[PDB]
């Protein structure tokens, strides 16, 4: 039994998206296509806060946005900090399909971007205009209605993985702050012989813990999907007690999708929720939480 | 356990931790004296792939990339940043003063300026000649000292390391390689060991290499064997990606709690310093292309 295809995203936002990578599962396309078009979908709308066009800006009234993706044998491609593309995991899939490089920050990005023909919009709309300048007049609390990332992984009909992670990263972050999700072992990581695994949250904690390549390698070692996450985010709640944080203040969600398509989530903080959809069809999953 | 101990990278990691040794050998905080190590190596303009006399990108710029990681899981990173030649002190002060942990670009120097360092010309008339003569090929070159990691235990047993570069010559603008990124150019934990990485960085972010390490380490190897596997899990994506290991070099160090050490390359002729009360000592690992 493999349950294959399958994909998972973050966040209630995760239902309209598997919707999407769906159209090319279901006709055997590839998972590196799938994950694609369907992070692609929330990049391109402008109500979606904090992930491509619309997502709240830096300090600096600046949009800037980070991503990365990885297929199902080791090719990944990465963009952090870029400005003026709506949908920086495209330009991601141009660093790691066209350039020798697996990285590109800033205006390189950009410049490489306009390169491959992308075109340059205004990513700060009004209403994220409106916010910035009432905030001039940086506290990044938890908020289980902040869906601050979408990240998706799939398995296709050839047993293929692969992943995809976008974002416009902290609100009124530092001008050129890099979160998780641009990187590799951080953000997203797939191995095809394992499993993948994507994160969401306070990005600084799953830099800070190497979080998704962890997952992926307890997979490795035997753990569950779920079991993967779940002691992933114990090590992040260890972490903050020995650097004297206080718990309440951190929200981090993973989740994770093996080989034989089994597949599981776990977070910090209650009221994160994912989308699975499969043969059985999409559904919205409630996770379990650390924070009692 | 034997502490103090200090391993950094290639030849130029022998006079670089005999300035760690000055902080390690009077009780002084694993940090402080990663810190001061590699920061001599950035202020050397004849290393030109660290710091100041850094080979630029294909447009002629010097973008240094730099992380550090202290005992207690505090990190900091600064990654395509111009005109500062210390890296590695901006990414402790993205670490110490900042609510973030990595910052690139044009927000990195205006967070150093901030912090009263100071802008400075990193393109020496030499390395402006090559560039301008130059004007895309990054082969192994034993000779090319690419990186300094370097990674100690102190005297209260506690681990830090710090990993600063260049990057690869005549890349394109606004690559960052793996050297400012947490879990691929180092990776410490305090529990366990530290490690840090050289060579092509993309292949080891590929393979989240120094984390890898690390937990191969949490795991029950040896320095040295953890090293060997992580090397060993590039090669085999080397050959599952359809690539000539001929055209790739990575080196890895590592010490764990015990201040027990090893490292481990692709290709021979990587080499690494160790400083511990034995001395400094230049030491020559195994490597896989055989």
């Amino acid at each position: 039994t493999t349950n294959k295809p399958i994909v998972l995203s973050t966040f209630n936002f995760g239902l309209h998206a598997n919707v999407e990578a769906w159209k090319v599962l279901s006709k055997g396309g590839k998972a590196l296509d799938a994950v694609e078009k369907g992070v692609r979908l929330v990049e391109d709308d402008p109500t979606e806060r904090s992930v491509g066009y619309g997502g709240r800006p830096d300090r600096d009234g600046r949009v800037t946005l980070d991503a990365c993706i990885m297929d199902e044998n080791y090719n990944i491609g990465s963009v952090a900090c870029m400005e003026h593309i709506k949908n920086p995991i495209s330009v991601a899939r141009a660093v790691m399909e066209k350039t020798p490089h697996v990285m590109l920050v800033g205006d390189g990005a950009l410049e490489f971007a306009l390169s491959q023909g992308f075109k340059k919009e205004n990513l700060l709309t009004a209403e994220s205009e409106k916010e910035w300048k009432e905030w001039l007049k940086y506290k990044p609390i938890v908020n289980i209605e902040n869906h601050d990332t979408i990240g998706m992984i799939a398995l296709d009909a050839q047993g293929n993985l692969s992943g995809a992670c976008t974002t416009s990263g902290m609100a009124y972050k530092m001008h050129g702050r890099v979160g998780d999700s641009p990187i590799i072992g951080a953000g997203l990581f797939v191995d095809n012989e394992i499993g993948a695994a994507t994160a969401t949250g306070h990005g600084e904690e799953v830099i800070r813990t190497v979080g998704t390549h962890l997952v992926v390698e307890l997979m490795n070692q035997g753990r569950t999907p779920q079991q993967a996450c779940k002691e992933a985010v114990e090590r992040i709640v260890k972490i903050v007690n020995r650097r004297g944080k206080n718990l309440k203040d951190i929200q981090v969600g993973f989740i994770a999708l093996n080989k034989k398509g089994e597949y599981g989530a776990y977070c910090i903080q209650d009221g994160f929720n994912f989308a699975v959809h499969d043969q059985k069809g999409n559904r919205l999953e409630t996770p379990g939480f650390a924070l009692k």
